[PDB]
């Protein structure tokens, strides 16, 4: 009981129950992802990766190997990720850096998250804020403007 | 007479003369698109959403339910609007923040726009911009690097 | 020898061996691109477009006409390129301005590139920065947060 748009190239079994995924979305095979998300139009989700239960990832979004989502997070739309700190064409790391997003944790549109990162549990990130270091449990971070 | 690719999902009857809609564009039923418009590819819109005549939307944009864009309107790319200022997943508010981008204005490449959000006639948002209070007609805004 | 997902629509046959292009790229007939390329998904490339040998091009960019990308560079996910510095919808400039990003620089996620620049070779772009002026060859430049 999931729903796989027919315009998305949806290629992991792994989708629990009352999932959607959208319309131009890659998923790639390893990927894991919970009960009742909803993974909006134009998002690229690699291998390895686990996405939890009730976890919203708006519009735009690439969740890549190294990035672990837990239950409840909402990911705003065209929010970045990184799994490579300093990234050259062509030089694979022996590992990519993990960011974990913990539970409730909400990333606001268009935000910036380096690699490396931990966001603690029910943590607010403001639109467009770059997160360069973790950010704690309950907390609400943006960048001065 | 307006040209939806086939590769778009567009769902729309109220699309406007001249209006071109490009490649792996979602629009939902309920909009409305003047005429003469050029949404680019990638870019998702959604049903409580006017956009008048003469408006480029460019690439990677996402047009959110309570978001008005006016007559001769310039969104570049990547840029990302909000309708919910402390988003939960799972937790609808009873009414949408709204936002009007009024007539003129430009926003540039990969701004982000916080929710309620008026932006004046004629302003112009810098590229990378954070829009976190209304912007007056005919001001040029750019975030601090 | 180069690979199109049949996802894409890719109407460029200058495409080097080795190359390959993601599920919902666009990439427009006159550009050219460079062997052993990684176009990932949700790209859009135009015509006025010269790509060398070895980039990578993460999810979710816009190369734009007048905008050069050299051999060995790496392009982050969400990366906005420009090439109008005072865009007003259905205003054509008579010449679009022109980017240039050197051999072996690297722009991290979702920074924003303004038109005219220079990014010099194996320059390194934080990840959401803002790039208002030419950056030096071999330069770490970074938006203060
Ligand atoms: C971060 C956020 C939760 C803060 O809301 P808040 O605590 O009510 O803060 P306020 O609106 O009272 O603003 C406090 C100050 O911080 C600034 N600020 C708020 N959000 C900011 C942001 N994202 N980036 C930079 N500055 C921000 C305000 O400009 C204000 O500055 P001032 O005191 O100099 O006037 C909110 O502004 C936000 O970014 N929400 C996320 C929206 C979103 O991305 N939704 C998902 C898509 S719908
Ligand atoms: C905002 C903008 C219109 C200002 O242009 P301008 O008024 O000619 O400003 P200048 O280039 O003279 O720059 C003035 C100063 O503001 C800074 N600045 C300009 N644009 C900025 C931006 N977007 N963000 C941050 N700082 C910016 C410059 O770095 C310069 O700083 P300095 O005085 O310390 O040297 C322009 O830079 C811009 O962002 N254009 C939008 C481009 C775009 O997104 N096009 C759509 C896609 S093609
Ligand atoms: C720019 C970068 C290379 C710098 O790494 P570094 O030189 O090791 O710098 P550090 O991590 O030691 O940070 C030095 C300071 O700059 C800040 N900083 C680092 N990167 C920043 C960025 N992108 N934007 C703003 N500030 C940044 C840090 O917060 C730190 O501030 P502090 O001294 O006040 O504590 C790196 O942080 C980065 O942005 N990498 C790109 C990642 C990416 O986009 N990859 C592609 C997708 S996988
Ligand atoms: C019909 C359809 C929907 N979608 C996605 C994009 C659309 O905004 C979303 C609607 O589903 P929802 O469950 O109503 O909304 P979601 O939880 O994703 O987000 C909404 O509610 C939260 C609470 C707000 O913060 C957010 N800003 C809202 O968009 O699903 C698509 O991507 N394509 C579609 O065709
Ligand atoms: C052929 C084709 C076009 N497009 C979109 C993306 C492409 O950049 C645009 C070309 O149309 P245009 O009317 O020539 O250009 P637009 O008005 O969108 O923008 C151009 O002009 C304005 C004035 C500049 O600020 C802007 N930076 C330019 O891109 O249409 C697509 O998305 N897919 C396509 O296949
Ligand atoms: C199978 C498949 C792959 N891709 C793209 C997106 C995916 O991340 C990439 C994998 O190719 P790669 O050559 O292993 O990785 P890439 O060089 O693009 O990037 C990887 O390595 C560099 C060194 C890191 O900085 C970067 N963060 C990594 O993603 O190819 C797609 O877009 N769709 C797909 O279906």
């Amino acid at each position: 009981g999931h729903m796989i748009h027919k315009l998305a190239d949806v290629q992991s079994k792994n989708i629990g129950s009352g999932t959607r995924i959208w319309q131009f979305c890659v998923v790639l095979p390893s990927a894991i992802i919970g009960e009742n998300c909803n993974i909006c139009s134009h998002c690229f989700i690699e291998n390895d990766v686990k996405i939890g239960n009730n976890v919203t990832i708006k519009c735009g979004v690439q969740i890549w190997d190294g990035i672990e989502i837990e239950d409840d997070v909402f990911i705003g739309p065209n929010v970045t990720f990184c799994n490579d700190k300093y990234p050259r064409s062509k030089q694979y790391p022996k590992e990519f850096s993990k960011t974990i997003i913990k539970k409730g944790a909400s990333i606001g549109a268009n935000a910036t998250i380096l690699p490396g990162i931990t966001i603690g549990e029910n943590a607010m990130i403001g639109a467009g804020a770059i997160v360069t270091k973790d950010v704690l449990p309950h907390v609400t971070y943006y960048s001065k403007i």
